[PDB]
């Protein structure tokens, strides 16, 4: 059992392991396209002394963080251990090797989507965004008097074929991702795959349609089996107006009973209706997971709330360093120190605070975050909070 | 159709309407006890010219709000219109009369739990707390290395009969409610009813048990039909230690597959586990609804975040007044003004901001809250936020 | 294995067989009351040579038939063969003995409700009324502009306790049953049992409520398990106004999602709504079964449609006689003849035509009814039709 | 927002709206075929000032009505409003324009199938046929002694491939539709589509088979997911013999548990069995909707029951005219008059009476039909009744 960068000949064996490991495997041709997002020496495989029994790689991503700052980000994916080689520490070995390479390459953070919630905490990843499924019973949905775009004249939203308005979706998304924490640059090969999935599949998914506003879009399809359910695969709106207009159109799907979407906890849709309860939270789960590779670089790179006054403290990350942290004017200064720690946390906890999705208070209550001073807690809470709500861009 | 305060002879007719209107009706003897919480002239009925076709009342409550300040609160309940007298504006008439009496009596706020989410917005009530159901698959639940109370020696939690430790529950709850936004004083007659419901019912609910810590308790029962589900009716913990200890005991219910609880969005339980995902959010709904009766009294009474600096603005409440609002040192000054409004919102929106459960940013995105200045939004967001997470005390 | 009229000592053995045979067995005290409806020598039992292994009886009933004519009717019930004595022809023996006694006593017809649809055809019983379950999704239900009782002022319907308005229900029902084909006199002991069942049962049915109009009533209860379903046990309306008023009140049960009722195929409720489809037919089954004991007496006793002109024919009932049938002025003359048959049918088929619930055309298409002349078919169809729709009074 | 007849260039936009609006959309090539049934100027579209946001058309159909009389009929279909343009009265505008064109073209009636039951009443359409789903548990089904085709020798029914016996199905159907109220001429392009749908679909419907008698056929397929359910898509029988023979063959599908069919309320199948209850009514819904465009032409065109004697009255249709109606010898005379109305009803109600599917008595009980004379009601009931049961030909 050796650990190497894969050669061209290794990939058919990797695709086999992929097919066996992932029920939503996109298949060899799509997989061959996604390869273009993997840097040279961005992949590891494990051979048995030879077929492939383990694999992992990272992609070059650009993650938006609070203060509209864009970080180079190593996005872990295509992780699999053969069912024949469990409990041999192959994952620990592969993750260690990639983290070495990611760190040495100069990525401040790494990110992944977790198949299970129990795996990636021990490797320093913390869940940093939250997915919220809303299901609307649209037959009772009435917009509030206060809701935008409820006037006379025409609608600014059009029903269109996805494939004929790629450029407009690309442009809207590009604006969206640059201004939202959790935003990722979506490269060309992922747009190719998105509009491929919008096509009807013989014995699979139904045809997708688009609702297009100057400052927003929504892609939706009727569900395979539940023919009174419309599934919004993606809604991206840059203005509140666009967001309201798109939801007026979706509630206008008079042949559906229910509209479902995977969104974020601060989605304003409930507040657009006279009955907030009509937008039911059906499902909730961790989205993007974050590992802070370089604590000072990451902490210094993001913006902080201007509201909290200037304050200083000492943060110790377990087996990750100890730093004098000074925050003010929504910027941070983070420098080495041997002064006594005021705040203590594992690396994963930091990942979870970083995009402002979790309150320090809350993690402290679980004792994932230690401090003897509760004024400091309030200050961290306020400083690390994001004024733009954190969202999840896309699974990778 | 007249509107009067009920006489003693009206109550049997009110109980009939109650029985017909509410599937969880506690019944005449329990109802006769709850009457003791209704002040003289706290009830209205509508007779048909004579049986009772409409009723509503309020109870005298004490609501804890941010800054550990306790407000006299009119709690609306026992609201019903006979199915024979719908669409006659009997609710509008009853609500108007009670709001007159509540205001004139000097209550700064009124509160209710809503049967439907579409009714009470138009009468100035906004949803002010959020209920979160967590269901834990306890067969996989492992506590984190960092979680309190995972050491050698004995457990500080005891399994007990609820009826034999009323005093200890009363004392813990009393401490809890005084330090948590959303806390309500629970009077003696409600404790009587809580420990009555802890008893096994022939063909009904099963026997309830208690887990008791010096600084917390939990009441739980196995579900009627799902015999692998334990339902935590109530968990109240004053320290993080107590909260963790109680959850160690509940995960120790080795004959159950799942533990469910109705809690709040900031419950730290997910973070006590190695797999946060094991604590699934199964259900989410509005809890306590709040109507600000006197805007300046209410705004001046609660505390605000010390973190945000001093700032001033002008708030207009629709058909509710316009005020110079000055906030600093976590106190507010709220005085009449005819100066131009900087912030605009209906009375209900204010109710929803008041306990810090909803962000001003979020309501602004839905246009329930208007301002042309986004710096003011951030400032309101931070000021109205509660450092202690807002919770829901009990249904009334 | 002998066949006798039961003595007082036989009844405890009959109650045992009842308990074992009928899951809805009303129990010994209720059963002892219903005994008062059984005439002397109205019961048979079969003993094993001695415990009871078979039983059957009839009750003295009064059945309304078209033309508002009331027939003495033998109502078969309490029929059971022990599971130890199947396929011994005990039912054939008991039915034969009772039919002998019923015929000799001078009943023109006998009637029953069938546990299964495959049993009673061979003993000359045909299904003569049809049960229709309507389930209304009351959240969308809007009454038509044309529907009665949608004006200003007050409602004439009251919500009441069933037990306090027995007299008014008795009176309304008495009017109802005398003017509707399928109507049965409900004796005092059945009213006692109806208002006993309206009471809440520990671990059983919930409390029943009543909607009372001068010319109609409805008894309803919320379902045991589905707490958003109201079950209308009984609705009896003498005028269209009463029927519409009662349905306005039932749709006014704003806490329910669905209202269900067992009614008849010609119930006008669908036509009271703007969306007829909201009143869904969820279930449909044979109601009352009829055996014509004396063909000429029965045919001569009921009224016929005045619309069809005078016509004459010869009807042969298989092993039941052949008759010259002359119909005109909505009366029939039925006399012995040896003239050639024009119409042929088994006795059961006649039962099914008798109250006008089945068309002769339809039974002819199945060849249950033979004739070489289709003009005669049309004439029978029209003559046997009832202008008042046939309904089902109550199970016995 | 303008309203025009579509040009060739409009149709790709209409197909897009179709795809988005109808989950069972037959697709562009099938849709292009059905276009051949639309007359010149039989279609309207609404453009936004330009993509298509509204459309509606009618097809030229031939409807059989009581007395085996065949009426030219405008069949409304392909009706859709974009979800972006709800509540702009686009449907009201389109329906008005088409009704103008239909009336001026000289159609006595128009017809449609309704997606929802709440829409088309206000445009003068009434539901005129009833769909009945019967599900038979064929494992218990035994034919009655009286049922045809239960003798020795061979069976006259053959199992065949649908595509190889098109001619025989066409011929049987042509005979069927000419003798049944609700019958529609099925043009060649609809036969092409029927036998296309009889083919197995990759990941869709299974292969269809046919049972063929000289005077009847049945097309059936096993259900996609429930492999013990056979779905009879279509059964057309011209003689009772054919109908019984076909059902003997279907009950002979020994590998199925249940056979389901969408039929009519007077289907004799229940009466062919020893247990009528085995043929369960699982589902019931409005079929064909009818709008009487020209009251006197329509009323004069159909036949009436010969059984009822000659009678005269005055019918007022709301905003539709007032007529002296004289009925006798199963013909009607309908002429203008200003004499006082004896009968009053909206146009939709007339549609519902026209094919004899609804009794006048029943609509009167709901007050959809007004008269102060109940003898007239009985007379209308009998006159408008159809001796051949009304059926539904096919969805359009
Ligand atoms: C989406 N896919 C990607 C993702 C990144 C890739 C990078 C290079 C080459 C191919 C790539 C394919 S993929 O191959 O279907 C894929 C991958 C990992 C997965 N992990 C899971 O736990 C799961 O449930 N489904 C997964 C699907
Ligand atoms: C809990 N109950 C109270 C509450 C307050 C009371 C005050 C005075 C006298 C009796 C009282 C009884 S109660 O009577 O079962 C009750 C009341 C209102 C309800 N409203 C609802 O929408 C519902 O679903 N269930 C309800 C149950
Ligand atoms: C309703 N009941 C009657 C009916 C008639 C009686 C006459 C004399 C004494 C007692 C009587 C009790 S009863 O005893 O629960 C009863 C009877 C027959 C039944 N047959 C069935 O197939 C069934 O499912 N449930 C039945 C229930
Ligand atoms: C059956 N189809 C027809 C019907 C008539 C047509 C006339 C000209 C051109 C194409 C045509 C297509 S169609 O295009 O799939 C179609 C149409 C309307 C529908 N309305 C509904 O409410 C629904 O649920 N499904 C529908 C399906
Ligand atoms: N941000
Ligand atoms: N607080
Ligand atoms: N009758
Ligand atoms: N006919």
């Amino acid at each position: 059992v050796t650990l190497c960068s894969p050669t061209e000949d290794d990939w058919p064996g990797m695709f086999l392991l992929a097919a066996a490991s992932f029920t939503d495997f996109i298949g060899p041709e799509s997989a061959t396209a996604w390869r273009t997002l993997v840097p040279t020496d961005g992949a590891v495989v494990v051979r048995d002394g030879s077929e492939v029994v383990g694999m992992a790689l990272y992609m070059d991503l650009r993650l938006t963080v609070p203060g509209e700052v864009v970080l180079p980000t190593a996005g872990l994916s295509f992780v699999a251990v053969a069912p024949t080689h469990r409990r041999r520490g192959l994952l620990r070995a592969m993750c260690a090797e990639l983290h070495r390479r990611i760190a040495d390459s100069g990525y401040p953070v790494a990110a992944l989507h977790a198949s299970e919630g129990g795996i990636y905490g021990r490797f320093g990843y913390g869940p940093a965004t939250t997915l919220h499924e809303l299901t609307v019973d649209r037959r009772f949905a009435r917009f509030h008097a206060d809701a935008p775009g409820g006037g006379l004249g025409g609608s600014s939203v059009r029903l269109v074929r996805p494939t004929e308005h790629r450029g407009e979706f690309e442009a809207i998304y590009e604006r969206w991702r640059q201004q939202v924490p959790g935003g990722l640059l979506r490269p060309q090969v992922l747009w190719d795959e998105l509009l491929a999935e919008a096509k009807a599949a013989p014995g699979g998914d139904r045809e997708s349609f688009a609702l297009l506003h100057p400052d927003g879009y929504a892609l939706y399809r009727v569900d395979r089996t539940d023919l009174k359910l419309a599934r919004v695969s993606e809604l991206r709106a840059v203005t509140a107006d666009a967001h309201c207009a798109l939801w007026r159109a979706l509630i206008g799907l008079d042949s559906m009973e229910r509209i479902s979407i995977i969104t974020h906890p601060q989605d304003p849709l409930p507040h657009l209706l006279t009955d907030t309860r009509l937008a039911r939270t059906t499902w909730r789960q961790d989205g993007l997971w974050l590992r802070i590779m370089n604590v000072p670089a990451a902490l210094e790179a993001r913006g902080y709330a201007h509201e909290v006054g200037e304050f200083s403290t000492v943060l110790e990350v377990s087996d990750g360093g100890r730093f004098a942290l000074k925050i003010g004017d929504g910027r941070a200064r983070c420098t080495p120190t041997d002064a006594a720690a005021e705040i203590e946390m594992d690396r994963d906890v930091l990942g979870s605070l970083y995009l402002g999705a979790h309150r320090a208070s809350t993690l402290a209550a679980a004792n994932r975050l230690r401090t003897k001073d509760s004024q400091l807690l309030r200050r961290l809470d306020a400083a690390f909070a994001s004024d733009v709500p954190v969202q999840t861009a896309f699974e990778f």
